[PDB]
C-alpha cells in the first residue's frame, strides 16, 4: 500500500526527522501505524462559559445536562478516548449477494440523481468566496495570498499523474497551506455535489440539502400523508466507521458522468484521499505529547467536502436495499448468493425506486423511512450485512417505528404542529430544552472581549426566536439577552456548524419581521400570508408539551428568575457601558 501513500509520509518523516520515531507503546490495531513526531499540545478538558447567557439564565446553573455540555475533552487525552471506543475497528466484508445489490442499487441511484444535473470542476473563485462570506482569520489569509494557489497547482499536477504529496486528514504556515490547498482539491473534483445541490429534495427525493431546519418539520408531515407501516428513523453506530471499500467502490460510480479533465481530478481524490488515507492524530506520552502518522483503505474522514454528499447517497442506497427486503424481493439465500439475479432488482428499481425513495427523509447517516408495510421492522439482513448496524440495540431485535410524524427522531430534532390564535398550522422544530440552553452557554476558545461574548449570546437568543420561539423559557431568555446586549450589536460567530442552519439570526433586522418572512412569507406550506403583527400573535407550545420537552415552567425557581429577570438585564447592562439598549420585556 505504500506505493500510493508513501509520498506524504515521506515528506511527514523528512519535516519532522527532528523528532521522528516509531513508537512500540503505539495503540493502533486496524489502522496501519507508520511513526511518530513531537508537538505541543492542542485543545481544552473544559469549555468556556457564555457569561452573558449564563448570568440570564440561572435556574439552568442547577441542570445536569447544562453542566455536562460546560465539559467534552479536546485534549491529546480525549482525542485517544473517542478513537480506542469507535475509530480502531474493522467491519466484517458484506457477503457476495449484499455486494451485488449494492452495486446494482448504486448505478440506479448515481443515474437517477444526475438525470438533469450534470457534474463539473468547482474553482478557486467559488472556494474562495465562500472562505470569505464566512470569515468576513488564516484560511482568507491563505485565499488572499497566490502563493498558496500555485501549492495547489503543484499538487493538482501530482494528480494529475496518479500520485499524492501533502493531502493529509487531521483528526505552522506550510502545514496549514497542505492542508486547506487538500480541502480546495477535495472541493474543486466533488464540491459539486453541495454546490450544485445534487442532495435538494427535488433532485434526489429522499434528501433536504438546503431544506432548513424548519422546513424538516413540514417534509415529515408530508410523508405520513403516504400509505404505508409505521415511520422509521434508526440510528447507525458510528455511520462514518461502517463506511466499506465497496461502499467506497459504488460512491465512485458517479465519475462515470464526469468531462474527462474532471474525471481524471475526482478519480485522483477517491483512490488517493478515500480508498487510501493518511492521517495525523495527537497523542500523550510519558515524555509528552506526539502526532502519530497512521492509514486506512476504508472508513469515513469526518470532515471532508464530500463526506455529507457521499454518506446521503449510501445511506438511501442502503435504505432501498432494506426496502427491497421488507417486500420480499431479497431474501437470506439471494444475499450469500454470488450469482444472484440482476432482474427483479433492476425491475423493482426501474417500477417502484422513485416513489420508495420519496417515502423517505435522509440527511448524511440520518434517515426517517416510511416503507409499504411494517415487515420492514423485522427486515435486518442486508443493513447489517452493509455493515450499517443500528445503535444500542441487539442486532436482530426488531426495529421500532412511530405512528405519529411528531414523535419521530431527525436530525437531532423532533418536530410539533402548533395551531395559531388565527387558526393557522405551523410546523416547529424542537429538542430537549436543556441540550439549547446548555450550548448557548458555551463560548467557543479563548481570549474573547465581553463584547464578542454578548454578541454569540444575542446568536443565540436570537436562533431561539427564531426557531424555538414556541418554548416559554427561551423566549422569556431570548428577550432578556436581546434586553442586555446593545441593537446595533451584530451577532458574530456561529450557533451551529449544522448543514440545516441558514442563520437567519446572524442580523440586526427585527426578529419579528424576519420571523415572518421565515414562517409566513417564504414558507410554502402557509397557503394564508397574513402577517404576525405582534410576538402575542406568535405561537407557543401547548403547556404539557413545552413541560414535556424540558420546560421549567411551573417551577417556583422558574417564577422568581421571570420575576427578577430586570435586575440581570441591568447588571449586564451596567458591566457593557453606555451604550443603546431595547427593552424587550
Ligand atoms: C437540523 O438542525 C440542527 C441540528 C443540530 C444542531 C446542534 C448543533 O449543531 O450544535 C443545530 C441545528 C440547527 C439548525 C438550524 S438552527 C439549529
Ligand atoms: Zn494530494
Ligand atoms: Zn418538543
Amino acid at each position: 500500500n505504500m506505493d500510493v501513500i508513501g509520498e506524504r509520509i515521506k515528506r511527514i518523516k523528512e519535516e519532522h526527522n527532528s523528532t521522528w520515531h516509531y513508537d512500540d507503546e503505539n495503540p493502533y490495531k486496524t489502522w496501519a501505524y507508520h511513526g511518530s513526531y513531537e508537538v505541543k499540545a492542542t485543545g481544552s478538558a473544559s469549555s468556556m462559559i457564555n457569561g452573558v447567557v449564563k448570568l440570564l439564565t440561572k435556574p439552568w446553573d442547577v441542570v445536569p445536562m447544562v453542566t455536562q455540555m460546560a465539559m467534552t475533552d479536546t485534549t491529546p487525552f480525549g482525542q485517544q478516548r473517542v478513537f480506542k471506543e469507535k475509530v480502531d475497528t474493522r467491519t466484517p466484508r458484506p457477503l457476495p449477494g449484499t455486494r451485488k445489490v449494492m452495486e446494482i442499487t448504486a448505478e440506479w441511484l448515481w443515474r437517477t440523481l444526475g438525470r438533469n444535473k450534470r457534474p463539473r470542476l468547482c474553482t478557486r473563485e467559488e472556494f474562495t468566496k465562500k472562505v470569505r462570506t464566512n470569515a468576513a482569520d488564516s484560511a482568507k489569509a491563505a485565499v488572499e495570498d497566490e502563493e498558496f494557489w500555485k501549492l495547489v497547482d503543484r499538487e493538482r499536477e501530482l494528480h494529475k499523474l496518479g500520485k499524492c504529496g501533502s493531502c493529509v486528514y487531521n483528526m505552522s504556515r506550510a502545514i496549514w497551506y497542505m492542508w486547506l490547498g487538500v480541502r480546495y482539491l477535495e472541493f474543486e473534483a466533488l464540491g459539486f455535489l453541495n454546490e450544485d445541490h445534487w442532495f435538494s429534495r427535488e433532485n434526489s427525493y429522499s434528501g433536504v440539502e438546503g431544506e432548513g431546519l424548519h422546513k424538516l418539520g413540514y417534509i415529515l408531515r408530508d410523508i405520513s400523508k403516504i400509505p404505508g407501516g409505521a415511520m422509521y428513523a434508526d440510528d447507525t453506530a458510528g455511520w462514518d466507521t461502517r463506511i466499506t471499500e465497496d461502499d467506497l467502490h459504488n460512491e465512485e460510480k458517479i465519475i462515470q458522468q464526469m468531462d474527462p479533465e474532471h474525471r481524471q481530478l475526482a478519480n485522483a481524490i477517491f483512490k488517493l484521499t478515500y480508498q487510501n488515507k493518511v492521517v495525523k492524530v495527537q497523542r500523550p506520552t510519558p515524555t509528552g505529547t506526539v502526532m502519530d502518522i497512521i492509514s486506512r483503505k476504508d472508513q469515513r474522514g469526518s470532515g471532508q467536502v464530500g463526506t455529507y454528499g457521499l454518506n446521503t447517497f449510501t445511506n438511501m442506497e442502503a435504505q432501498l436495499v432494506r426496502q427491497m427486503e421488507g417486500e420480499g424481493v431479497l431474501t437470506k439465500a439471494d444475499l450469500e448468493n454470488p450469482h444472484l439475479l440482476e432482474k427483479k432488482i433492476t425491475q423493482w428499481l426501474e417500477t417502484k425506486g422513485v416513489e420508495r425513495l420519496k417515502r423517505m427523509a435522509i440527511s448524511g447517516d440520518d434517515c426517517v423511512v416510511k416503507p409499504i408495510d411494517d415487515r420492514f421492522a423485522n427486515a435486518l439482513l442486508a443493513l447489517n450485512d452493509m455493515g450499517k448496524v443500528r445503535k444500542d440495540i441487539p442486532q436482530w431485535q426488531p426495529s421500532k417505528g412511530w405512528h405519529d410524524w411528531q414523535q419521530v427522531p431527525f436530525c437531532s430534532h423532533h418536530f410539533h404542529e402548533l395551531i395559531m390564535k388565527d387558526g393557522r398550522k405551523l410546523v416547529v422544530p424542537c429538542r430537549p430544552q436543556d441540550e439549547l440552553i446548555g450550548r448557548a452557554r458555551i463560548s467557543q476558545g479563548a481570549g474573547w472581549s465581553l463584547r464578542e461574548t454578548a454578541c454569540l449570546g444575542k446568536a443565540y437568543a436570537q436562533m431561539w426566536s427564531l426557531m424555538y420561539f414556541h418554548r416559554r423559557d427561551l423566549r422569556l431568555a431570548s428577550n432578556a439577552i436581546c434586553s442586555a446586549v446593545p441593537v446595533h450589536w451584530v451577532p458574530t460567530s456561529r450557533t451551529t456548524w449544522s448543514i440545516h442552519a441558514h442563520h437567519q439570526w446572524m442580523t440586526t433586522e427585527d426578529m419579528l419581521t424576519v420571523w415572518n418572512r421565515v414562517w409566513i412569507e417564504e414558507n410554502p406550506w402557509m397557503e394564508d400570508k397574513t402577517p404576525v403583527t405582534t410576538w402575542e400573535n406568535v405561537p407557543y407550545l401547548g403547556k404539557r408539551e413545552d413541560q414535556w420537552c424540558g420546560s421549567l415552567i411551573g417551577l417556583t425557581s422558574r417564577a422568581t428568575w421571570a420575576q427578577n429577570i430586570p435586575t440581570a438585564i441591568q447588571q449586564v447592562r451596567s458591566l457593557i457601558g453606555n451604550e443603546e439598549f431595547l427593552d424587550y420585556m
